[PDB]
């Protein structure tokens, strides 16, 4: 796989820490749709509002099966750590429309 989870649920985003990598979900965006990282660098989605939101990697994008992440509600977090060169997009299941894409280095 092409990645590792820190956490399998959800966590309060107010464990993490400032200068951590983070990508804020609000208004229906991801905050940083198109995020450069290095090799063994986490990131952490955080959800800023009520309308629950997931990150949802596809099968064959950072494995055989689907990465299909928790539903975090608001001020909560969900964490992965990037462990393979490569570019990965993702969605949120409810809502396909909204997506993004790590550029890993
Ligand atoms: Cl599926
Ligand atoms: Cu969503
Ligand atoms: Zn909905």
């Amino acid at each position: 796989d092409k990645a590792t989870i820190p956490s399998e649920s959800p966590f309060a985003a107010a464990e993490v820490a400032d200068g951590a990598i983070v990508v804020d979900i609000a208004k229906m965006k991801y905050e940083t749709p198109e995020l450069h990282v290095k090799v063994g660098d986490t990131v952490t989605w955080i959800n800023r509002e009520a309308m629950p939101h997931n990150v949802h990697f596809v099968a064959g994008v950072l494995g055989e099966a689907a990465l299909k992440g928790p539903m975090m509600k608001k001020e909560q977090a969900y964490s992965l750590t990037f462990t393979e060169a490569g570019t990965y997009d993702y969605h949120c299941t409810p809502h396909p429309f909204l997506r993004g894409k790590v550029v890993v280095e």
